[PDB]
C-alpha cells in the first residue's frame, strides 16, 4: 500500500506553520521523501526521513510522519506529495496522491 498524504487541501495564512501527515507502513527498510510537485518550475524534493523551513518527523506510532513548512509564505502554495522508496527485493517508489497547500495573503 502507498502512503496517504493529508489533509488533501490545507489552507493556512502566511506566517503560520503548515503540517501534512504522511501515513505509510511497510514490514521490511524505506526512505520517505516529501516532494513539491507544482508549480512546474518549483518542483523539488523538500525533505526526507531519515534526515531550513521544511521538516519531516516520524511520529511515535512509527507509521505517521509530519511534513511541516515552518512559517509558510505565499509562494509555498502548490501541490505536494510523499513518496516511499524501498530497496528490499527490489527497489521501487510508491507515491501518495497529492495534497494542496493554499497560503492566504495577510491583507491588512
Amino acid at each position: 500500500n502507498p502512503p496517504t498524504f493529508s489533509p488533501a487541501l490545507l489552507v493556512v495564512t502566511e506566517g503560520d506553520n503548515a503540517t501534512f501527515t504522511c501515513s505509510f507502513s511497510n514490514t521490511s527498510s524505506f526512505v520517505l521523501n516529501w516532494y513539491r510537485m507544482s508549480p512546474s518550475n518549483q518542483t523539488d524534493k523538500l525533505a526526507a526521513f531519515p534526515e531550513c523551513r521544511f521538516r519531516v518527523t516520524q511520529l511515535p506510532n512509527g507509521r505517521d510522519f509530519h511534513m511541516s513548512v515552518v512559517r509558510a509564505r505565499r509562494n509555498d502554495s502548490g501541490t505536494y506529495l510523499c513518496g516511499a522508496i524501498s530497496l528490499a527485493p527490489k527497489l521501487q517508489i510508491k507515491e501518495s496522491l497529492r495534497a494542496e497547500l493554499r497560503v492566504t495573503e495577510r491583507r491588512a
